């Protein structure tokens, strides 16, 4: 019921090669948009941390990377809620987007149509890609011209989704309510951590309208692999 | 170190067809192992259930099917301490061997010579299983037709890894620390959850050396046919 600024992609302020890239995507497809300078390990940082979540700060389970993107995030939740925004659309500055990606972000009237915002819903614009992906190791020897490489379980879609301020209400209290108990990164509650039980909905869009490109030429690489292995070890057992 | 038998093969006690089928497998590569009576919906099951996990017991967010696999899973994690073992490497009764899996479970010298065992480690030895998130009709309406499915359930094979003890007792503890909060299968922690936090580290070996029998059926499936809605 506002035309208020919602499109929102968070960036390191410095991050001339990205910011350029966005502004020429947003523009050719007539969306408008504002950046969001990303917190980096600093005073301005630290300082919003112990004020608003100090159980963070303490929490050493996590690089100080992850708590200056979460925070990014978590103040943009706090916007949505000042501005008294039904909801807020946020990316990140290295995404590439869709074909028709004006009629979901230029207007939002097939939201309003679809949707109560004050209910607890996040939906997610960006393609599915795994939550598991693997590292090359050095410490550890390949045996056998075999790796050892390390599983992580990274949930690359904080790229690019809408949340109702039903969820950043949600959201905000849920991430104050932790002492490092379960304290984990943000994409490692937002979709994993509560897609158990609680009336907190997550949707996909799909098809998606943007991707992270590296993230989907590495995950398909994996799984072309793992896919050519499985058939050669199903080739294997027919004798 | 030791010689007393690492290679579990968890498996229902009458899957006579599968039984065999994993028999000639370790057989045909000289590798010695023990199969395992997996739980079933049973008295014997919701025992044990309510005796080590009671807050599983409870939890109907689970099918029995994957109380009697957590179970099976469990408790030869319990063995890993019970037989102070240095690690023990288990499977479930539907995988398939590649070329030199003998030189990676006939012996165990490769492993000790790579890891500290009382640190919490996996190795996992399966290829992935897709697929690996799973989606629901919404009923809201496709607009610019793209429909808006919900998110529900992650999915990873369980059917093959080896665990230090030092996990063993990590996983032994962090699942009596559940109370139907945060119960997921078992798929859904050891590999997703809590790869996140706590100094546990999974590991794939790559290329895998082991897959679920009907993995590439479905995974062939998946891409050449989808639904509609």
């Amino acid at each position: 019921n506002s035309t208020e600024n919602k499109n929102f992609v968070i960036s390191i302020s410095t991050a001339e090669q990205r910011r350029n890239h966005i502004i020429e995507q947003f523009t050719h497809q007539n969306i408008p948009f504002e950046f969001f300078d990303a917190f980096t390990p600093s005073d301005k940082l630290t300082d919003h941390l112990q004020r608003y979540l100090p159980n963070v700060a303490n929490a050493a389970q996590l690089t100080m990377g992850e708590k200056g993107c979460l925070m990014s995030h978590f103040m943009l939740w706090k916007k949505c809620i000042d501005e008294n925004l039904d909801y807020i659309t946020l990316f990140e500055d290295d995404i590439l987007l869709g074909e028709n990606a004006n009629k979901f972000l230029a207007e939002g009237d097939w939201l309003k149509v679809r949707f109560n915002f004050q209910e607890i819903f996040v939906l997610r614009l960006e393609t599915f890609l795994m939550p598991v992906q693997l590292e090359k190791q050095t410490q550890i020897p390949p045996f056998q011209q075999r790796d050892i490489d390390i599983l992580t379980s990274k949930h690359f879609g904080t790229a690019g989704y809408v949340i109702s301020q039903g969820a950043a209400k949600y959201l905000i209290a849920l991430f104050e309510k932790l002492t490092t108990e379960e304290i984990k990164p943000i994409d490692e509650i937002m979709f994993n951590q509560q897609i158990n039980a609680t009336d907190y909905r997550v949707y996909q869009l799909n098809p998606a309208i943007c991707v992270q490109e590296l993230q989907l030429n590495q995950e398909a690489s994996l799984l072309v692999s793992n896919l050519e292995q499985e058939r050669k070890i199903n080739l294997k057992y027919e004798k």
